[PDB]
């Protein structure tokens, strides 16, 4: 039966009198760091000397290279890419770690893979949010907060879930609920998420988009329904609160519901059901993990490649007529991680 | 080449001294209604004797019968189920509508079937918003909009075009960007995203929950990854402003982009674009028009079964125990219809 955090669960008493060294200030980093500071924590960023490092520094942060910043942290939080992890915990971390200091990731690969490992008189933990940077931020600033799993590896100091869970509450997990879940767990999950249902949902959005074009439908008013207006969006994210049957039963027209519920269950082959296995299969199996060593050499060229071809695929030059054609509703995102 | 107006195509001008009859106060009528009594426009809501009725009247609109509504309107917008608007054309609006006046459908099916038809001596448009009520209301009310189609069915006073684009740009529509499109494509498009892509999208998750679950994963957990958490549902709708692809660039770790990459543009058969066409089929050849029909039966019985069947699926009582476990960021969604400006 599951363990769920929220607020009354969680105290920032443990971070009183202690200082957080955010490790990398990207996606997560940045949101930690910020996150940290509103919340009255002391905190300082580590970085290496790249954009990230001015970025933190443009933005009122301490800025040191990693191992000062472990050296004077009683928390470090590892925020930077998992493939990183080893390198930068056996040069950086591990020798700079202080007696009865604790060491979080927020995703369970490097773990898996030995790359972070428990040391004497030291705790390490998993806080891995469900959720990317720039959301955690916005709902922390409007008093809520996105779910996050947590898992206490080592706890030498017998003080570990107290701590983590004061970062939790700091950075506002525990607006929503942070639950118990091992390492080895949330990363098949996560990555399956990222290489089952995110491609294929893409992969999807763009097949309805292609056979429309063919079937001599216009372009932008294509590419607007398939996703492009925001509705299928709107329609997965109010479906996160109510359910995703529950919103076409609330927000759809009886013709809506009626073609909806007509395919609702039918439109998927067991071949899909059968991908989804392989894919976890590579996952748990290792493959994914050589997989990934090998595309991180060349600082990720293959993926620079690759995201630079996917912006020619027919959907995202539609996008770019559509964008330049129809104003979206945005939110102006200017010093968005500056003090509170 | 797309003809799209925004708010410097469009003005008010048209709709000073005319009032607008909203006929039905559902997802659709109640947005419409909030949103051009906000812009200072005269509006009336004609409704049958239902809880809309009550709603409409609870929150200060001048609420009477459809016939009634339609008599002392110069626009009115037939927002009500598609599959009612023959009867009430037939019987509420043709023998009321007034000499010059529009009549403005919202989906183009009740046209493409003949349910409803051109009047001598008045107008007819459809402008077809791209989105549901709740957000139409919200965006308008933070200086935003959704996008619309619209079409000039029948131009008598030949101000049909000004007096549509003049309740595009009341409702909010203008501030993101409404484009001419075909009644006919219109309905074929909307019924293709309702009947292939919203259903492939929820049976994709579903799969995904199903998967995880069958191969010993704590369900909750399942449950919010595949969009419990609303991080897919984040995705999407990022993805909606800046591309799909592009918030994966942006927003994943290099470990989420490497796994993305690997798989993108290879999850799907060759059976998912079979069954989107066949869908097409299904809606251009007349076969969802006739299956419309028969499940309007007994005020929708089969639908009001397969709404109730759905909150028995493992996803939906999964969802249940997540939602009762985890707090969600809402917003106060009471207040949204109130008067505003
Ligand atoms: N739901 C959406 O987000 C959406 C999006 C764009 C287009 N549309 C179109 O807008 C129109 C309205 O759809 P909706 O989703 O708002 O519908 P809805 O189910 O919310 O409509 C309910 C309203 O219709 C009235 N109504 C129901 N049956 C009636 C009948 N037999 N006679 C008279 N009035 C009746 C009710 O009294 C109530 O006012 C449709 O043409 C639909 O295709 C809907
Ligand atoms: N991105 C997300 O939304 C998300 C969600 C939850 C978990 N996570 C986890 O959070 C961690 C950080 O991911 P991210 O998406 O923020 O990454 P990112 O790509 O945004 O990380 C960039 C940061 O990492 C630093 N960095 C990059 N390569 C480095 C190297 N070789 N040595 C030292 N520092 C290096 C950069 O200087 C910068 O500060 C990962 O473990 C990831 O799995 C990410
Ligand atoms: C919410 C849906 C998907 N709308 O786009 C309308 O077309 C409808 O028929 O409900
Ligand atoms: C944004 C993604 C999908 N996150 O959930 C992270 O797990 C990541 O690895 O980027
Ligand atoms: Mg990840
Ligand atoms: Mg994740
Ligand atoms: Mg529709
Ligand atoms: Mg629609």
């Amino acid at each position: 039966n599951d363990l769920i955090y929220q607020d009354e669960h969680a105290s920032l008493q443990p971070l009183e009198g202690r200082t957080v060294a955010v490790i990398g200030y990207g996606i997560q980093g940045r949101a930690f760091a910020a996150n940290l500071r509103d919340s009255g924590v002391a905190v300082r960023v580590g970085n290496i000397d790249d954009r990230y490092f001015e970025l933190a520094r443009a933005e009122g942060h301490r800025v040191t290279n990693i191992a000062e910043a472990v050296a004077h942290a009683d928390i470090v939080l590892l925020l930077i890419p998992d493939e990183a992890h080893g390198a930068v915990f056996d040069v950086d971390i591990a020798p700079n770690l202080r007696d009865g200091a604790l060491l979080c990731v927020a995703h369970g690969h490097s773990l898996v893979q030995g790359d972070v490992r428990p040391l004497p008189g030291r705790d390490l933990a998993m806080l891995a949010p469900r959720m990317y940077g720039d959301p955690i931020r916005r709902y922390y600033l409007a008093g809520q907060g996105a779910p996050a799993y947590f898992d206490i590896v080592a706890d030498h100091t017998g003080r570990a879930r107290d701590r983590v869970l004061a970062i939790a509450r700091a950075v506002g997990f525990t607006r929503a609920g942070v639950m118990a879940l091992g390492y080895r767990q949330e990363t098949f999950l996560d990555l399956f998420q990222e290489q089952f249902l995110a491609p294929a949902l893409v992969d999807l959005v763009e097949t309805g988009f292609q056979v429309l074009v063919e079937r001599g439908f216009n372009p932008k008013a294509a590419l607007l329904e398939v996703y492009g207006s925001g509705e299928m969006g709107k329609m997965m994210l109010d479906g996160a609160d109510i359910g995703l049957d529950e919103v076409v039963a609330l927000q759809g027209s009886p013709t809506c519901q009626v073609g909806y519920h007509r395919w609702r269950g039918r439109t998927l082959p067991t071949a899909v059901r059968e991908l989804a296995a392989r894919v976890l299969d590579q996952i748990e199996g290792g493959d994914f993990s050589a997989y990934l060593k090998e595309q991180a050499s060349n600082d990720y060229a293959s993926l620079d490649d690759a995201r630079r071809a996917a912006l020619k695929r027919p959907l995202n030059v539609a996008h770019a007529q559509v964008r330049a054609a129809f104003r979206f509703p945005t939110e102006a995102a200017g010093g968005l991680y500056q003090a509170a």
